């Protein structure tokens, strides 16, 4: 069921790049986003459901996905979102992390055109920037 489907890092990255090339020839933007998770050990597991869940929010049509990028790291590509409207979407995500409370995390998001137009540089950017 698609509605409660996480995509494994590689599956997620080949679906990010398939995306990446339908953007390109449609003319349309999309946005990435990663959440790291910087809790204790044992807390891991249930901040990693919790913030899971909450990306999956964010999905509005079936394309848009939601990946396990490593053990402590969500990534998120939704389309049609570009810089004028990915603010909105961090701030929802913020605030939903907010209302849990005692999650210590770290947000980055890159749009595509406008932020960049080389999918491994984004990538390679969005991993610095939570690490
Ligand atoms: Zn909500
Ligand atoms: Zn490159």
């Amino acid at each position: 069921d698609p509605l409660t489907r996480v995509y494994a890092k590689d599956h997620f990255l080949r679906l990010l790049s398939y995306q990446h090339q339908r953007a390109f020839e449609e003319n349309t933007p999309y946005t990435i986003f990663f959440v790291k998770t910087k809790v204790s050990k044992n807390e891991r597991e249930k901040a990693l459901m919790k913030i899971g869940k909450i990306l999956k929010e964010c999905v509005r049509v079936p394309l848009d996905s939601v990946g396990r990028y490593s053990d402590d790291t969500f990534a998120l590509f939704v389309i049609g979102v570009g810089k004028e409207t990915a603010p909105n979407i961090e701030e929802r995500i913020k605030n939903h992390i907010e209302s849990i409370g005692g999650i210590e995390y770290s947000i980055a998001y890159k749009s595509y055109p406008e932020d960049f137009m080389d999918l491994e540089k984004a990538i390679l950017d969005l991993e610095k920037a939570v690490a």
